[PDB]
């Protein structure tokens, strides 16, 4: 495990969200990883629980893009990106910062997504 | 405490680094805050230890700028920014992502700065 590997994991994650490739997203994660995403709310913990969370993330097709270089050090990575979707004619762009901690095996053991209302950008 | 307060704290932090205003930086932090900055290395814990760390950060004058909107939710904030300095004729720009957790009193209880070698940008 290396910054190069962690950076590549972030890019595979972003591409798999764009693709709607749940096997691909879930495969990045350790068997006992947790995911906490949408506040400082309740973390989901199984392989099964993580898949189900992304299943739901992906109802609408997402356009996902890294908007700066990945920061990768030690066993963690942080990244700024946008998630864009369209619903009943309105485009929304969400701009989180996610954080990944890695396993010694190179797997994501935890992901936390930070964004608040000011990071949801949408017209009427 | 609110996303608006946390966001303002990030901006006061950035301005105080630019100013070289150690009282101003240190005042953002709880009496028992920790700061971990430069890897996944050893966290500094006192008021005194935090001041001493910033004293050292600030030998060279720093030009500091937020490069995207702050993400503020729950009791945490994350932000992407750059720290620029000049030494023996060479300009370096460092591009971290920092993370702050807040106290119920609105004080920073912890700061973690994530950046690796790929986030240090410098010519010869
Ligand atoms: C989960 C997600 C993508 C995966 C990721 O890693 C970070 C985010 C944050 C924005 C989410 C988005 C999924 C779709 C969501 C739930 C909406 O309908 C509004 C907020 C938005
Ligand atoms: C500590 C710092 C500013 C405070 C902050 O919040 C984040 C950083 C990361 C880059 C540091 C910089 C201080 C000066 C440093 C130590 C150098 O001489 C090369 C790396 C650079």
């Amino acid at each position: 495990n290396t910054p190069e590997h962690m950076t590549a994991v972030v890019q595979r994650y972003v591409a798999a969200l764009n693709a709607g490739d749940l096997d691909g997203i879930v495969a990045l994660f350790a068997d006992d990883a947790t995911v906490e995403n949408g506040v400082g709310s309740e973390p989901r913990s199984g392989t099964a629980a993580i898949r189900e969370f992304y299943a739901n993330s992906l109802k609408l097709p997402l356009a996902v893009e890294l908007t700066q270089e990945v920061r990768a050090v030690a066993n963690e990575a942080a990244f700024a990106f946008t998630v864009s979707f369209e619903y009943q004619g309105r485009k929304t762009v969400v701009a989180p910062i996610n954080h990944f901690r890695f396993n010694g095996a190179g797997k994501v053991v935890s992901m936390r997504a930070l964004f608040g209302e000011k990071n949801i950008h949408a017209g009427a």
